[PDB]
């Protein structure tokens, strides 16, 4: 039987989306990591992190394609 | 036969860092439209372009992961 590269990305999708839901401060921690990573300072970093938090499915986006390395 | 070329990695790093010196500024509204793509707004993002500008070793790595996709090994 079948496994459609679109049910991965559902799977992994849904897990994701039930973490922003469940663990929401968790998961703004795992923006700013990746951002000072670049030697970006807290005080530049805030602002991107908040924009997400208040944007919910492009914050869904950022975490599929930057934390996992996942795409559409 | 079996293969040893500079990976794609290795080969993007040298073009990413030239572009980085001979037209920064299009580097930087690269950022600006990945960033932008997620809704983030110039007051937000200007400040991480001007951050990332000040360091070329963090641009050249941020580019790499955030405009084609690939990751810094060890
Ligand atoms: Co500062
Ligand atoms: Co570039
Ligand atoms: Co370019
Ligand atoms: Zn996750
Ligand atoms: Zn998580
Ligand atoms: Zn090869
Ligand atoms: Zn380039």
């Amino acid at each position: 039987g079948s496994h459609s590269e679109a049910d991965n990305y559902a799977r992994e999708l849904k897990r994701e989306q039930e973490e922003i839901i469940r663990v929401p401060d968790t998961e703004a921690a795992e923006v700013a990591e990746i951002l000072a990573r670049y030697g970006i300072e807290p005080h530049e970093y805030g602002p991107v992190v908040n924009a997400l938090r208040k944007k919910p499915q492009a914050w869904l986006d950022f975490m599929m394609k930057f934390e996992l390395g996942l795409e559409k």
